[PDB]
C-alpha cells in the first residue's frame, strides 16, 4: 500500500464472526457512544474501547484513558480473540514484535464517516496501526504527510486487515460516507478494529 503499510485482504475473515461476538461483549459494558469532539461536534462514527487503555474525545484534545468518561469504569479488557487476530496480521505485515494496549472500536452507519487525519496521539511511532474492517464495504482514503497529498482511494470489504507503520505511520487517511447495504454478519454496519500501542 505504501512504504510500511499493507493490505491483508480477508485476512480476518475465518475470524470475524467471533470477533462481532466480542465486540457485542465489550460494547456491554461500555457501549458504542457518538464521540463529541474537543471543538463541540457530534462524530458520526460511534465508538468504544478496550484494552488498558481507550481513545477519547476531550475538552483540551484526544487523549487515552484508562477510564470510559461515559460510565466511569475502566475500558474492558482486551478479547483473546482481538489479541490473537492482531499478533497474526501485525506478524504477516513484518511487525513481529507489536504489543498493543488499546483497541478503539468504530462503528459505522449507513452515511458515517471519518474525515482525513493522522493517528498522532500516540508517542511510540515504531508500533503499527493493525486494522480489521467488518461487515459493510467503505472506501479508505490513504494519503501522505500533508492534507493534501493525494490519496489513493482503496475499497475495504468485510475481514480486510490494513497494517501501516514505519514511513507511513503518520500517513493522512480517512473512511468515505458508508454506503448503503446489508450484511449478515454485522446487518446494517461497519466495525473496525483499531489497535494500537498507546503506552509507553
Ligand atoms: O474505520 C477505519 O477503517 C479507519 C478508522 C480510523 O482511522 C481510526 O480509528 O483512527
Ligand atoms: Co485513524
Amino acid at each position: 500500500l505504501a512504504a510500511g503499510a499493507v493490505i491483508l485482504r480477508r485476512f480476518a475473515f475465518n475470524a470475524a464472526e467471533q470477533l462481532i461476538r466480542d465486540i457485542n461483549d465489550v460494547a456491554s459494558q461500555s457501549p458504542f457512544r457518538q464521540m463529541v469532539t474537543p471543538g463541540g461536534y457530534t462524530m458520526s462514527v460511534a465508538m468504544t474501547n478496550c484494552g488498558h487503555l481507550g481513545w477519547t474525545t476531550h475538552r483540551q484534545g484526544y487523549l487515552y484513558s484508562p477510564i470510559d468518561p461515559q460510565t466511569n469504569k475502566p475500558w474492558p479488557a482486551m478479547p483473546q480473540s482481538f489479541h490473537n487476530l492482531c499478533q497474526r496480521a501485525a506478524t504477516a505485515a513484518g511487525y513481529p514484535d507489536f504489543q498493543p494496549d488499546a483497541c478503539l472500536i468504530n462503528r459505522y452507519a449507513p452515511g458515517a464517516k471519518l474525515s482525513l487525519h493522522q493517528d498522532k496521539d500516540e508517542p511510540d511511532l515504531r508500533a503499527p496501526i493493525v486494522s480489521v474492517s467488518l461487515g459493510l464495504p467503505a472506501i479508505f482514503q490513504f494519503g501522505g504527510l500533508k492534507r493534501n497529498d493525494p490519496l489513493k482511494r482503496l475499497l475495504l470489504e468485510h475481514g480486510d486487515v490494513v497494517v501501516w507503520g514505519g514511513e507511513s505511520r503518520l500517513f493522512y487517511h480517512g473512511i468515505q460516507p458508508l454506503k448503503a447495504g446489508f450484511h449478515p454478519l454485522t446487518i446494517d454496519c461497519r466495525y473496525n478494529l483499531a489497535f494500537r500501542q498507546a503506552g509507553k
